[PDB]
């Protein structure tokens, strides 16, 4: 297809450089990363303070170069606890200029939560990244609370 040739392209020029997250209130970083967490096929971890689990919202940084041009660049991303998804959420950039460097601010909402006890190890955060209705890639983070 002319469109999985087009999605392994944005693929290949797309890389995320580097992410922060901060209780939304506060303004405080809680997590920050250089890692490509969106690389699919293999699972990452992280390693994230649980008083998280506490803010009401998270502001998310996140900072991506992009070698193709994207018409409507945006996310779903789910949270799974034992291989059931809690929540799920929709976020939406837009356009992309072919060949830039941008950051995306996001404020990420919760929704009971389950003691960081309970959680560690066992949530996966899937985020599944779209141009349009067009799935680019799926990858794949194991939390650790701490
Ligand atoms: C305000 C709610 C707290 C938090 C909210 O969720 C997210 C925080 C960051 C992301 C996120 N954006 C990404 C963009 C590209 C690639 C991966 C991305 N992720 C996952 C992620 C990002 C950074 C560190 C670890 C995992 C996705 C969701 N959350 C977290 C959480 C805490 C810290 C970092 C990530 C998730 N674990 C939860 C378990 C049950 C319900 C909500 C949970």
């Amino acid at each position: 297809s002319a469109k999985d040739e087009r999605a392994r392209e944005i693929l290949r020029g797309f890389k995320l450089n580097w992410m922060n997250l901060r209780d939304a209130e506060t303004g405080k970083i809680l997590w920050q990363g250089t890692e490509d967490l969106s690389v699919p096929g293999v699972e990452h971890e992280a390693r994230v303070p649980k008083k998280i689990l506490k803010c009401k919202a998270v502001s998310r940084e996140l900072n991506f170069s992009s070698t193709e041009q994207m018409e409507k660049f945006r996310l779903e991303q789910k949270v799974y606890f034992k291989g059931q998804c809690l929540e799920e959420w929709f976020f939406e950039f837009g356009f992309v200029i072919p060949n830039s460097t941008n950051t995306w601010q996001s404020l990420i909402e919760a929704a009971q939560m389950m003691p960081a006890s309970v959680l560690t190890g066992n949530v996966i955060i899937e985020t599944k990244f779209f141009d349009d209705d067009l799935l680019v890639s799926t990858s794949r983070v194991r939390l650790f609370y701490v």
